[PDB]
């Protein structure tokens, strides 16, 4: 830790504060998550990320392992799509920055997912923007290798607005497509100027998936009465068109959003896939003006 001098607190994320801090040797200024105390698995784990690198996941720099603490040192990024979003709240993002900011995290999905490594927990606070119009993506992969609490080491809450239906319904193993899911909800997000889901424990959050999509059952999600916390007394409400939960998005934009919200994650479109729809046959790269 002597190698850095805390600038200043930047979050307190989900296993522990974040720092903006310097490294007092080579100057660098960088992001200094400290990690909730450290089992050897984890360890494992986390040094596999550090190979896993790309232009829209934000980079893992070292893993610092000292008296039994466990420290991340990122590379560091200004602004996070919340404090973004609500800077642009009067007028909204311009939907070529949405477009462009959709493209790059499923750029960015795309290559974790190729290599078998999924988020878990994506949401606006860790979707990190530059000034130069980049998007990235924090902390992936470290859900696999300390767990998904239910509050931070701060006892805040733990949001449940982005989680996939699959995880709330009890599903053991679950896939890439948990990402794809809640990059869908930021993305409706960004264009209606609101939270897709905004629930405050999971049976609301449940709840108010089901009141939007359509309770779902056999016929759109085989195998979804035989889920662990699915119960046959929920309410059986009726789906709502994408008209009516996402104006003004365009057609090719809500063809898009509904695959990516598809129920059954079998059917739900990949990261991969996503990058071809006819959406993007028009994306670029807007430079945001942004207020550091
Ligand atoms: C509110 S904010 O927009 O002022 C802001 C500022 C800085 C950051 N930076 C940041 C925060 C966290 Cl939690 N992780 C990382 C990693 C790399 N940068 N970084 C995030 C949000």
């Amino acid at each position: 830790m002597e190698n850095f001098q805390k600038v200043e607190k930047i979050g307190e994320g989900t296993y522990g504060v974040v720092y903006k801090a310097r490294n007092k040797l080579t100057g660098e200024v960088v992001a200094l998550k400290k990690i909730r105390l450290v089992p050897s698995t984890a360890i494992r784990e986390i040094s596999l990320l550090k190979e896993l690198n790309h232009p829209n996941i934000v980079k893992l720099l070292d893993v610092i392992h000292t008296e039994n603490k466990l420290y991340l040192v990122f590379e560091f990024l200004h602004q996070d799509l919340k404090k973004f979003m609500d800077a642009s709240a009067l007028t909204g993002i311009p939907l070529p920055l949405i477009k462009s900011y959709l493209f790059q995290l499923l750029q960015g999905l795309a290559f974790c997912h190729s290599h078998r490594v999924l988020h878990r927990d994506l949401k606006p606070q860790n979707l990190l923007i530059n000034t130069e119009g980049a998007i990235k993506l924090a902390d992936f992969g470290l859900a696999r290798a300390f767990g998904v609490p239910v509050r931070t080491y701060t006892h805040e809450v733990v949001t449940l607005w982005y989680r996939a239906p699959e995880i709330l319904l009890g599903c053991k193993y679950y896939s890439t497509a948990v990402d794809i899911w809640s990059l869908g909800c930021i993305f409706a997000e960004m264009v209606t100027r609101r939270a897709l889901f905004p629930g405050d424990s999971e049976i609301d959050q449940l709840f108010r998936i089901f009141r939007t999509l359509g309770t779902p059952d056999e016929v759109v999600w085989p195998g979804v009465t035989s889920m662990p916390d699915y119960k046959p007394s929920f309410p059986k409400w009726a789906r709502q068109d994408f008209s009516k939960v996402v104006p003004p998005l365009d057609e090719d934009g809500r063809s898009l959003l509904s695959q990516m919200l598809h129920y059954d994650p079998n059917k739900r479109i990949s990261a991969k896939a996503a990058l071809a729809h006819p959406f993007f046959q028009d994306v670029t790269k807007p430079v945001p003006h942004l207020r550091l």
